[PDB]
């Protein structure tokens, strides 16, 4: 829990899925982006309960939760400060003109931070390049892992949806509301086919109902351009038609240091 009076607000960072973020500092001191909680977008008890088990979730290329304060309306979430924004907008920037080492240390990082939610059994529901953002070397991190639960809007929460992660879920989710370990494993090789595609929005030429078909008959996202046989064969396990086939996070960070002493 920390006191509203160690922050101070600077700077209006955008709107999400909860309402309003700041940039701002706590302690006279560090720099935090603090969500204001927009009254009525979030499960509010069942978050400031599962805050307790989020505050003991740290890893070097996770955003680090600082703390809540909850004892006033609205809830605020502070977290530390990625001053380079969300990877999304990231990659779509041709000045960064990103070599593909960059791009796999990119892939590495995320894989880095998955394997180590995968350890302690937590899922993020919702891992995409828009759900990542970019500290001020260059590292990514990944954002607003199991926020999912809590929010308070159908559109995003429903299957059929208009803002359901349609594209980076697989067949059993689509199909069957069936999670695991195994649609994040999915999702993140979606998520390396938008980071070697420069942000392009995967299955670009389909419709959200026409990805769902696509992928229900076995058929994948093409290899971008810039990923090499190697690289496509990384994010090409993650797709699997049988979940279990596929590989865990562990085994995705070997691979990708394997192709990063390769090439
Ligand atoms: C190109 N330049 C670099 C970036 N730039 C910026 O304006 C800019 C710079 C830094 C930014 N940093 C952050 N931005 C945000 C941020 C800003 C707006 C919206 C959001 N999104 C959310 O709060 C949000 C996202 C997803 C979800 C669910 C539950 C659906 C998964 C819920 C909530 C986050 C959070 N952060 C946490 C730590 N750092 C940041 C955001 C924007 C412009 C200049």
């Amino acid at each position: 829990e920390i006191d509203p009076k160690d922050l101070t607000f600077l700077k209006e960072l955008g709107t999400g899925q909860f309402g309003v973020v700041k940039y701002g500092k706590w302690r006279g001191q560090y720099d935090v982006a603090i969500k204001m909680i927009k009254e009525g977008s979030m499960s509010e008890d069942e978050f400031i309960e599962e805050a307790k088990v989020m505050m003991n979730l740290s890893h070097e290329k996770l955003v680090q939760l600082y703390g809540v304060c909850t004892k006033q309306r609205p809830i605020f979430i502070i977290t530390e400060y990625m001053a380079n924004g969300c990877l999304l907008n990231y990659l779509r920037e041709a000045r960064h003109a990103f070599q593909t080492q960059q791009l796999l240390e990119m892939c590495k990082d995320v894989c880095e931070a998955m394997e180590y939610l995968e350890s302690k059994q937590f899922l993020h529901r919702d891992l995409a390049a828009r759900n990542c953002l970019v500290n001020d070397q260059g590292v990514v991190k990944v954002s607003d892992f199991g926020l999912s639960r809590y929010v308070l809007d159908d559109e995003y929460t429903s299957s059929v949806g208009s803002k359901f992660p349609v594209r980076w879920s697989p067949p059993e989710v689509l199909m069957y509301s069936k999670f695991s370990s195994k649609s994040d494993i999915w999702a993140f090789g979606v998520l390396m086919w938008e980071i070697y595609s420069l942000g392009k929005m995967p299955y670009e030429r389909f419709t959200n109902s026409e990805t769902a078909e696509h992928i229900a008959q076995g058929l994948r996202l093409y290899r971008p351009h810039l990923a090499s046989a190697a690289v496509y064969t990384i994010m090409y396990s993650c797709w699997h038609e049988k979940a279990d086939e596929r590989p865990t996070f562990k085994i995705l960070l070997s691979n990708i240091l394997d192709v990063m002493d390769e090439e």
